[PDB]
C-alpha cells in the first residue's frame, strides 16, 4: 500500500458518507471478493444525509482483505467508541481504505469536527489541498493551500491538519484559514 492519507478536507469533499459509528463486532472475511466486511452501528450522519433522511441503515464497511492493497485494520482502545468514518460508494456498498478518514470521534480536535459537521464543504467548490511530500515542492495556483504540514513527522497532528481549513479568501484565491 502506497496511498497516501489526505487532509481531513479532501476525505470529506471526496467521500460519499460521512458518519459517526460503532464498531460492533469483529470483521469477517468475504472469501470470494476478498473484501472484509465490519458491522458498525451508525450513531450520526454528516454527509448523505440531505439525500437519505432519517431512513439512513448503514450497518457495514467494506476494504480489501490484505493490508498490501490498503484494507483498513481497525485499532481502538474503547471497544465501544464513536468513531468518524469518512467513505465511498463504490458498486452500492461503503466502503474504506487505509487511507480514508477515519478516527475515534473524541480524538478529534474541535476545529476537525467543525470541519466535518460545518465547514469544510465551504472549500469543495473551489479550494484544493496540495500535497508537499519532499523538499523542492511548488504552489502551482492561486485556488491552492500547499500542504507543508505533510514534511513533519506526526502530519495528520499536524497545525494545518488539525486546526485549518483551505477556503476562498478572495476571489480566485484559496487560503488556509483557522477553524476556531
Amino acid at each position: 500500500c502506497t496511498c497516501v492519507p489526505p487532509h481531513p478536507q479532501t476525505a470529506f469533499c471526496n467521500s460519499d458518507l460521512v458518519i459517526r459509528a460503532k464498531f460492533v463486532g469483529t470483521p469477517e472475511v468475504n472469501q470470494t471478493t476478498l473484501y472484509q466486511r465490519y458491522e458498525i452501528k451508525m450513531t450520526k450522519m454528516y454527509k448523505g444525509f440531505q439525500a437519505l433522511g432519517d431512513a439512513a441503515d448503514i450497518r457495514f464497511v467494506y476494504t480489501p482483505a490484505m493490508e498490501s492493497v490498503c484494507g483498513y485494520f481497525h485499532r481502538s482502545h474503547n471497544r465501544s467508541e464513536e468513531f468518524l468514518i469518512a467513505g465511498k460508494l463504490q458498486d452500492g456498498l461503503l466502503h474504506i481504505t487505509t487511507c480514508s478518514f477515519v478516527a475515534p470521534w473524541n480524538s478529534l480536535s474541535l476545529a476537525q469536527r467543525r470541519g466535518f459537521t460545518k465547514t469544510y464543504t465551504v472549500g469543495c467548490e473551489e479550494c484544493t489541498v496540495f500535497p508537499c511530500l519532499s523538499i523542492p515542492c511548488k504552489l502551482q495556483s492561486g485556488t491552492h493551500c500547499l500542504w507543508t504540514d505533510q514534511l513533519l513527522q506526526g502530519s495528520e497532528k499536524g497545525f494545518q491538519s488539525r486546526h485549518l481549513a483551505c477556503l476562498p479568501r478572495e476571489p480566485g484565491l484559496c487560503t488556509w484559514q483557522s477553524l476556531r
